């Protein structure tokens, strides 16, 4: 079957991803929805700071605007 | 399962709207457009943690173009 | 529903406009537009947080793409 | 509608504020749907005053960078 | 009357001034423009507060119209004062 | 003759991506498309001149509209 | 005489300067171009303000036309002041 960047976004549904917006902020959540424009819907969204033991704020269920995203960590693994 | 009807399901509830400014706002969502244009009843700007209320704007119309994200169920307390 | 119809209901009233640079402007709304191009009267710039006019501009055509939000029902005084 | 309010001020002085917050005045000649303007005798005046900074002559201002345009400057004369 | 792009198109073979989004100004001799306000200038040099300096020569440059604040189409008349 | 068809010659290779943040990231390019969206494996953030990584993000989807330039083969050897 | 984007294609194999919106300048030898001003460069070297002194080597880069301020076509001869 096919493989394209945007399909790989659609395959990350129901798993834990990191989204980095353009302001430099990073939010971890359980990916639930996507679209072509990269509009995300996440569950248990938590802002984090790199370094640090992850969370610094919780936002619950969040609709993210694809226009403002820099990248998406498709399968975020803490090791 | 569209990312947008999740938004329009959140109408009549209290939402958090963050903008590129890092500016966060909280208010009862009334109306919603496909380009994520927003109207909020009782929209008070809140700093992050802080104190919360910073400025009370009443009913605001928010351009969708300038939004980072929207916490659709921001009765997260 | 439709968020921009909420803009045609503020005409001939005072509104507050937050622009992208963060500067705020009060004035009386006259005409509107699809691109949220606004025309205000007695428009005075006020500084972030306060109600103090630091500059008055009179009748002002505002470009819509540079607007953060519009406080539609700025009675709240 | 707004963009015909703009044409009211043809051959009259308007004030234009760009995204970087720099303000410019000059006599409006020509406009279009994206608010691309043409001004004569363009100057930088400094905010609050009408004391020039830089003269620029006839200028074409790209519309997307415009914060606002005060079409009825020159009545701020009063 | 009117069509802002036209005043740009009659400015060919003239000395113009371009203020870009980075906030810097340049002068040069205009040579090619299009509908997207893309500019081709000769003898381009960065520009200042008053008269006009030669801070940095960039020669023959193509200027992407999407990042231009404005263009002064008769700048020679200006620095002829 | 096409700038983008030089990008797809870099798949499975290590490239450097500088976002508009100025922030730069190295990683094995896996997937691309016409919008210059990229998928990197072992995406790590770097500071030019230094050896230590700023952050590890693993397999990353990079949105194409926020990229400055792609070093479509970082031969640092 | 002709059309801006096309004058960019007469600059293939030349040393050109590219300034991005952030303000950083890069020097390299132009390979491939398209309508949206997307570029491919060899010898891509970031140079410091106005000078011709290298600060970072990037080799072959695909540059996004969206983020360009300008392109100094044939930049080679424009190295009078130094080298």
């Amino acid at each position: 079957k096919v493989e394209n960047p945007l399909k790989s976004l659609r395959t990350a549904i129901n798993r834990i991803v990191l989204v980095k917006l353009k302001d430099g902020s990073e939010y971890i959540g359980k990916l639930e929805q996507t679209d072509g424009t990269m509009n995300l819907v996440l569950r248990d969204c938590t802002e984090i700071r790199e370094g640090t033991s992850e969370p610094v704020a919780k936002y619950g269920r969040v609709l993210i605007r694809g226009s403002n995203i820099l990248f998406i960590s498709v399968d975020y693994e803490t090791v």
